[PDB]
């Protein structure tokens, strides 16, 4: 099943797009919690972080890569914090993984 | 075998933790202060300092945490869900040196995080 960021990844909506590459896709979360918030996604569907198998270890480290670069470039300097949710407790609203990275203010401690 | 920090001694057995997991690259346990019923670490066994400075080919090695983190998550009982947070400086609130991912769960976790 096919979820709205399948719909990003196609192009058949827009978002502002921060980097792309051909395993991975970097872009402005629509409802930002902080100055600079964003997504890195990888283009391969996987549901969720639980269900990911020992041969994406690559393709979710290259998402955090990603994510520091991205951040560097986007002038993120006095620091930022990644999150990636699973499930309904870690608070997961869509059902592809999505590593969210954010900065631009103070982050608290616990986080959530 | 790990850096001149605290995670440092933890990973060259000099003080205590509680283990959940261990290989050649990395090393899991139990936090010492718990925001969350259960809360742990993922750390590498090589000496990055934080994400930032981590190169191209550390990519495995943070994917493997991430890996660890939610066959540890699982092992754990944590089937409802989890929360992974990794940060990055001070305004991150980093405050070891020593690149982590923090693995939280057994309720709801809130939105901003933090
Ligand atoms: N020993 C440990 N075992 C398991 N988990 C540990 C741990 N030490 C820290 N953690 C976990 O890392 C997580 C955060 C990642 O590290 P942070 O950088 S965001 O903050 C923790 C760190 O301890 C901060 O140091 P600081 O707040 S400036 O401490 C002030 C001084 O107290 C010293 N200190 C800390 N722990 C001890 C201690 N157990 N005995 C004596 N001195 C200590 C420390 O060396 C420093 O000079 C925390 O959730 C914490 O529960």
């Amino acid at each position: 099943g096919d979820t709205i960021f399948g719909k990003i990844i196609r192009k058949e909506i827009p978002a502002k797009i921060i980097f792309e590459d051909d395993r991975c896709l970097a872009f402005h979360d629509i409802s930002p919690q902080a100055p600079t918030h964003f997504l890195v996604i990888p283009k391969k569907h996987i549901s969720q972080i639980s269900v990911a198998e020992d041969d994406d270890e690559s393709l979710l480290g290259h998402l955090m890569i990603v994510g520091k670069k991205c951040a560097a470039d986007l002038g993120l300097n006095k620091g930022y914090r990644m999150v990636v949710n699973e499930g309904s407790d870690g608070g997961q609203s869509v059902y592809h993984v999505h590593l969210h990275v954010l900065g631009g203010r103070q982050m608290h401690w616990p986080p959530g």
